[PDB]
Formats: structure tokens, C-alpha cells, sequence
């Protein structure tokens, strides 16, 4: 149908997947959920209102799945942690299944806004995590960071910690935009540091403290300390480096880019086989940086990119063909192997572009012949196109070093 990766004439152009809420309809894995072991009373103030949380009944259950489901206008389904007068180390983990480039992470809390939480991302499918924003009324003591550290050109990946969520304008909704206040934001397409900043395969929210212990048996106030949230939204695009308009499931089940521009890899981050004439690049407004096919004059199955050759060509071509067949030779299989010669009547792409020199081994000095006329390298006294007969005045000797000696009594 419509390929947004080529313009109406067919020229390659930059293309990106559509911007989505990439959290939506994906599992969130909570470290703790109320009503898991036994019913649990929890209470929220508005007058105080208590409910029972029991995971065995749908009307009483608050699983993490509620975080990325469809919400009704006055009916927000909320996940709820287990009431404890000592709540901490409670985490939510979301797998995107694929690298995305993220614009924002939004959290819509239900009861109270948590005092201290940390946002992390992974870019290796959960193997490792780095922070990217903190929230706390005591950044220094809790998270070992100064509050509201200024972002300069020399710390654009700063993971800021702030207490400004507390009476913030979003109320119970907290949104972190990845590019806000980043100096290189307007130069994103030429900012590897920012391109790294916004790349993630997973997100993780870690809650450390509900309140600074500033907010009747203890079973009663226990029913007020709990984490609770109804909407986890992660806005971004599937990362394809400008070389795909959509991501798909291939026939092996992998979620991956629908790579265009003769690229390959799950992120279109390398060139396809036999497309190694130019270095890979990310597409930009100026140019798609489409990978370029090697030229092996129909004589080679594989090729490789040689960077120094590319730099010597004037940054034009850099593919080196591998194992040229059919007695061809050269980095483009554009020449003839030693002992062969360019059959001019056929094209270089023909399976018989290079015909044997046919040089008679005894009368010639080398197997290789004149690449233009085919004439072989004749020893003294030898003549012929392939140096296979003695010249006038010479006669076949016995030695194979000098097979033609002068004829005695023959005038020269
Ligand atoms: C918020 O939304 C939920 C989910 O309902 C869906 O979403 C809303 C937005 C709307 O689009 C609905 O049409 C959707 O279905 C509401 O919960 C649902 O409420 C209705 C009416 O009370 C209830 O229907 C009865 O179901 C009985 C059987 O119940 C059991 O079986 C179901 C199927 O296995 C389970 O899903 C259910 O949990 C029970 O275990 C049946 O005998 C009756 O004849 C009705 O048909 C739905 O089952 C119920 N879905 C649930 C609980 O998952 C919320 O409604 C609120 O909660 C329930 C418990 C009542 O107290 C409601 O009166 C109350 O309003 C809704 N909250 C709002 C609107 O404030
Ligand atoms: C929090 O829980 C994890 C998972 O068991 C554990 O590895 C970690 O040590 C706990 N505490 C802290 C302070 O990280
Ligand atoms: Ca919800």
C-alpha cells in the first residue's frame, strides 16, 4: 500500500513508527498486591472510606493489570499494594518487549501521592537498570542526590531528584518528559547521548516511602499506608533508526521493526547481507542513508565492508567481494584470475567472462597471459598464441627449460 519509507518517486526517506502509549495492554509485574494471601482492609479519605481487597473476587481485586487497561471516565481501576505500616521496596516492572524511544512516563495515582519513588529503565530486557528521575521530600538522605540539579551540556543524562511533585500541578498525576530541559533536545537527530537517554526496553517504578510518617489498634492506621495507582502510560515510538514505519511480529514470533532501506536487525541498526558498500547510518531528514548493495558482477555470494577502502574511494564505495567464482578476481570480481583473460564478446557478468589463457606450459614462462590479446609469455625460440611451437629456424629439443634450440646450418 503506502510506504512512508519512500516518496512518491520511490526515493528512500526517513520513516518512524507511530507514536503510541506503549504501556497499554502490556503486563505490569508488581512486587506486592493486596489480597494475595488473605483479605485486606484498606481505607482512603475524601470522610474516610474503607473497602476489602481480595484477589479471589473481581469486584474486590486490584491486580497490576489494571495499570495498563482501558479506563472509564469516572471509573478508574487501581492497583493497590498490601497495607503495611512500614511500606517500602515495592516495585512495578513493565516490559516493552522491544526497544522504544521514549518521550514520557506518566503515573496516575489513586489515593495519596507517594513521598519517595524512583524511576528506572532497562535497555537490555531487564538485565540491568539505570535511574532516570527521582521524587522525594528528602532527595539527599533517601536517594543520595541533591534536589533539582541543573542540567548542563555536560550532564544531559542527569537523573534529577525533586520534591516538587508534592503540591505539583498534576495533583495525583505525575509525568516525566525525557527531553524537557535537556540542552541538546532541539538537535536530537545528531545527539547520540540523547538518543541513548530515551532508549528503553523496560521501565521500573520503585516506591520507597508513602509518607514521611507525617500522615485505635495499629491494624487501623495500617489500612491507610499503601501504594496505589490507576494508569501507567509510557509514550514513545518503536526504535527503528529512521528505517521503518511500523513494528511487527515476524514468522518466528519476535517483535521487531519492519526494516526498510536495505537494513536489518531488530532496530534496523545494521545493513542486510550483501548490502555492505556503504557504512550503516541512522536516517535523517536530509537522507535515508539507505544501505547499498555490493557489486560483484554476479560472481560472489557474500561481500564485506572495508572502511579504509571506503575512505580511500572518497567515501563512495567500500564493499569487497568474497570468494569471486568463475575465475574472476578483484574487489568487484571485475578482473580475471591469473591464467585467464577477458573474453571481450561477453559481458563481465557472464559466467564465462574469463576464458583460460591456454598457455602451453613447456613453451611459456607463466600461466598468465596478455590480458588484452591473450598472447602468452613465450620462451626464446618459441612462437604461437599459446607458445606451443618452435619458431622458424628452431627445433624441438629434449630440455624442458629451453625446449627450442637453434637448428644447426639454418641461416638466420
Ligand atoms: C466500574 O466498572 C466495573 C466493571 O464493569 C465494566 O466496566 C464499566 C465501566 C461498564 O462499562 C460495565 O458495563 C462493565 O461491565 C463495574 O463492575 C461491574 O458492575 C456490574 C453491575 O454491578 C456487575 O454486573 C453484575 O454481575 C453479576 C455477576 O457478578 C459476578 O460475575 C461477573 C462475571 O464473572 C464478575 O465480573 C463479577 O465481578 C462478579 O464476580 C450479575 O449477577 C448481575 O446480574 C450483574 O450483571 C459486574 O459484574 C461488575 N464487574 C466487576 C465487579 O468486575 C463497577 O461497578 C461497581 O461495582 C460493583 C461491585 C457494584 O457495586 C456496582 O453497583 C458498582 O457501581 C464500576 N463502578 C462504578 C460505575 O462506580
Ligand atoms: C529490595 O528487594 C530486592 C528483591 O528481593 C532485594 O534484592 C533488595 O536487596 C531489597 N532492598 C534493597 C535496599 O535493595
Ligand atoms: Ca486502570
Amino acid at each position: 500500500d503506502h510506504d512512508p519509507c519512500h516518496d512518491h518517486t520511490g526515493r528512500p526517506v526517513r520513516c518512524v513508527p507511530e507514536f503510541i502509549n506503549a504501556a497499554f495492554g502490556k503486563p505490569v509485574i508488581a512486587s506486592d498486591t493486596c489480597g494475595t494471601n488473605r483479605p485486606d482492609k484498606y481505607c482512603t479519605v475524601k470522610r474516610e472510606q474503607c473497602d476489602t481487597c481480595d484477589a479471589r473476587n473481581h469486584f474486590q481485586s486490584h491486580p497490576a493489570s489494571l495499570l495498563t487497561d482501558l479506563n472509564s471516565i469516572g471509573n478508574m481501576t487501581c492497583w493497590v499494594s498490601t497495607p503495611s505500616l512500614s511500606p517500602q521496596n515495592v516495585s512495578l516492572t513493565l516490559s516493552l518487549g522491544k526497544k522504544f524511544e521514549l518521550t514520557y512516563v506518566s503515573m496516575h495515582f489513586c489515593s495519596r501521592l507517594p513521598d519517595s519513588m524512583a524511576l528506572y529503565k532497562s535497555a537490555d530486557f531487564g538485565k540491568t537498570w539505570t535511574p532516570f528521575q527521582f521524587y522525594s521530600s528528602e532527595c539527599r538522605r533517601i536517594f543520595g542526590r541533591d534536589p533539582d540539579v541543573s542540567i548542563t551540556k555536560s550532564n544531559e543524562q542527569e537523573a534529577v531528584c525533586t520534591a516538587s511533585h508534592i503540591m505539583g500541578p498534576g495533583g495525583n498525576r505525575v509525568a516525566f518528559p525525557f527531553l524537557e530541559n535537556r540542552p541538546s533536545a532541539q538537535n536530537f537527530e545528531n545527539s547520540p547521548v540523547l538518543q541513548d537517554w530515551v532508549t528503553a526496553t523496560d521501565i521500573k517504578v520503585v516506591f520507597s516511602r508513602l509518607s514521611p510518617d507525617q500522615a485505635e489498634t495499629d491494624d487501623e492506621v495500617k489500612q491507610r499506608y499503601f501504594y496505589s495507582m490507576g494508569e501507567l502510560a509510557v509514550g514513545g515510538r518503536c526504535k527503528c533508526n529512521g528505517h521503518a514505519s511500523r513494528c511487527i511480529f515476524d514468522k518466528m514470533g519476535r517483535y521487531t521493526c519492519d526494516c526498510k532501506h536495505n537494513t536489518a536487525g531488530t532496530e534496523c541498526e545494521m545493513c542486510k547481507p550483501f548490502h555492505y558498500d556503504r557504512p550503516w547510518g541512522r536516517a535523517t531528514a536530509n537522507s535515508a542513508n539507505s544501505c547499498v548493495a555490493c557489486n560483484c558482477n554476479q560472481h560472489a555470494k557474500r561481500c564485506r565492508f572495508d572502511a579504509e577502502l571506503f575512505r580511500l574511494s572518497g567515501n563512495r564505495s567500500g564493499g569487497v567481494c568474497l570468494n569471486c567464482r568463475h575465475n574472476t578476481a578483484g574487489r568487484n570480481c571485475h578482473l580475471c584470475k591469473p591464467g585467464f583473460v577477458r573474453d571481450t564478446s561477453l559481458p563481465m557478468t557472464h559466467r564465462k567472462a574469463c576464458k583460460s589463457c591456454g598457455c602451453h606450459p613447456v613453451g611459456s614462462l607463466g600461466k598468465s597471459c596478455n590480458q588484452s590479446s591473450g598472447q602468452c609469455v613465450c620462451k626464446p625460440g618459441v612462437t604461437g598464441t599459446t607458445c606451443n611451437r618452435c619458431a622458424k629456424g628452431y627445433q624441438q629439443s629434449r630440455s624442458t627449460v629451453t625446449p627450442c634450440i637453434k637448428i644447426p646450418h639454418h641461416h638466420h
